[PDB]
């Protein structure tokens, strides 16, 4: 069952104080923290990385603005089959329950990214924790 | 997207102490003020007028008898997509997540009204909120 | 109408200071007490005979031993549709907006179990609540 | 330090749905139930032994009345110096940040009652846990 | 018994999102809205007459200008001892467990606004619901 | 106004899970957080120096074995009067209202640190926050 996953606090969470409310609902569902990052201003490079496969998007560009207009947190936590529950407690926009269902009305200022695969997961804990 | 929607707050929200928690919801998921009114108690008129669409239904006047057993607010809302992302907080008393689905009990006492369409939206302001 | 079905906390409630969040879900959602036990440890015969059904499976011993770790309460609670609703207000680990869906993720240990259906609600009231 | 209190909640708290903000809280604070009961109606000896040292005061029938006028849960509670915190989490009408200090308003209908010695916690826990 | 006490919710309240939070808190200590309005912005009259006792103080400007800076509600609660304890329920930004000791920083911008005295509430009041 | 303040998140808010409900707390109150560390176990040196003031008491060993038993996150938080203003936000473990308060019982394991002075402020921010 135990996996880690990749979680980004975005910058509107800063600017509308949903910091605590987001990590909450994650740690009332049992997870545990295993790394951590405060990032005042996130360097542009690993934004994009984080982000490539939307590289040609048409939002990308926007997107990469927006997620260093301020601060973000980068965690890594650990938990029987957290990569999926996780995903879950994200939620969408649309269907309440959930973090972005309570807490967000944007396509792109959603509060939280949270890896949606073994292998994103892998590759988003590495960017954000190479050590 | 930005809409405009129409929310009653029920008597029995008020006969229950849920009136913040209610509004709270909505808050919380960025959706702003734009205007309020405090009815002590109702006309029978408005509130005939509000569901004019289920005048025929048996439970027709104990509805209109329940809406005006006791305090209510109407309120506008305004963000993205309003009318449809406030109905979905509001849901129904079978869907845990929601304001019906977490507070409510009851086909009748149900502590909240939200507009279900762009049609019935601007109509029900226009109800409540004339001028 | 009216209905009424038991609830246990489970000791992992106990365990992390889930008590009062998970009473309160069924609380808010108006729902009444009418008759309630905390049991220190509940007596091992009772707590084979709620899960008499489930004698025959796997988890069977695992699961009352678990039962059998720490506290438990026994509520009945009343209120219309009560046996259907607060099943779904229990709901399941996958599901967000419920209470195993926002505070549980184990098999289980998932905080909370309700009667499911019209008989085992009158069946479970008497295991717990046999005055009656 | 380790002691054990008594704590009644009382009529008003099933009245207004707010049984379990009141366990919430001293549940938080790490204290633990050794045992519980719950009253539909308490015979009125117990509560006229519970408030003996009350007999001769103008409000001690009111507060009779009252104290069987609806459900009532006894808690036998445990932890750390129990009796002088689960007070002071008590609290009163006039200081916020207590359980009657939020959520009460009334010289009689103050939601609970909370041993306030060591003797009169001996003397209440046999009262209501005679076992 | 009975008293009715006038509440300002300041715009700082709108700006950061705390509106239900605040009246929730003088929700659950069972104070009852007996009035409400919703001002986008309310008139600079308005305010200035509310805080008219202040009016040569050097903080007179500025505050009048922040409270039109956004919306405000204004609202009549009822309820026993309404003046004193929504006054203690407020209670100031040094006082944890207040409304301005968990939610506010700073001298101007403190969420909320509540009559200090019985005549002050019968003031406000007429300012803001004159219809009476 | 603005000054800077260092608070540790103690092991036993991991252990109860509180970790995300302290922060809270101290996001509501508008303070932002300016630079965070996770410790998965606290270098034991990094405790001691902490600590220092302590080295004498009959309570430091205990102490450093407890601060090292579990996981720790140092914070540094910025406002006006943060070092006042966090302080009385951690309170202590006699009134409610607070972190402390509301949460904790122990004279040991309270959930939190806080700096209680603008010279204890630079000093622990330096041991924590080198850089
Ligand atoms: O039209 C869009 C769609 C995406 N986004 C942002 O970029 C991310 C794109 O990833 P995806 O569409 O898969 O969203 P997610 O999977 O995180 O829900 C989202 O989180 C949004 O914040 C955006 O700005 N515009
Ligand atoms: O059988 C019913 C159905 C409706 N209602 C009331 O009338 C309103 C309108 O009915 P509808 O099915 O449209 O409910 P909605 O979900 O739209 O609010 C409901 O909110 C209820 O308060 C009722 O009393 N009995
Ligand atoms: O593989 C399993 C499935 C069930 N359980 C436990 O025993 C109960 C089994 O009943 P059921 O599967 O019907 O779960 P429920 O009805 O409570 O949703 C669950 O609540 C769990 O606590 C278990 O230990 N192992
Ligand atoms: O004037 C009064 C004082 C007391 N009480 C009730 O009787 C109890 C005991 O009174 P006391 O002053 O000891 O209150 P305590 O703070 O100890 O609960 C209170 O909790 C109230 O519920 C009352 O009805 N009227
Ligand atoms: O130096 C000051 C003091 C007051 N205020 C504002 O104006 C009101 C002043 O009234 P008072 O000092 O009596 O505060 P309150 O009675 O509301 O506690 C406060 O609420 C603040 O919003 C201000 O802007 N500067
Ligand atoms: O008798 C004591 C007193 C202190 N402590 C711990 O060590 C710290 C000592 O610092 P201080 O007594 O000044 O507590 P604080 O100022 O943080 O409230 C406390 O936070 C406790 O966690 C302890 O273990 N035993
Ligand atoms: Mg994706
Ligand atoms: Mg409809
Ligand atoms: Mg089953
Ligand atoms: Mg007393
Ligand atoms: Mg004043
Ligand atoms: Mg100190």
């Amino acid at each position: 069952g135990l996996q880690r996953t990749l979680v980004l606090i975005k910058p509107d969470a800063f600017e509308r104080s949903l910091v605590a409310e987001i990590m909450g609902r994650i740690e009332k569902k049992n997870f545990k923290i295993v790394s951590m990052k405060f990032w005042s201003k996130a360097p542009r490079n690993l934004i994009e990385q984080h982000y490539k496969e939307h590289s040609e998007q048409s939002y990308f560009n926007d997107l990469c603005d927006f997620m260093v207009s301020g601060p973000i947190i980068s965690i890594v936590y650990e938990g029987t089959d957290a990569i999926s529950k996780i995903r879950r407690l994200q939620g969408n926009i649309l269907t309440p329950g959930t973090i972005r269902g309570d807490l967000a009305n944007d396509i792109r200022e959603n509060l939280i990214h949270a890896s949606d695969s073994e292998d994103s997961a892998v590759d988003e804990i590495s960017i954000w924790f190479p050590e």
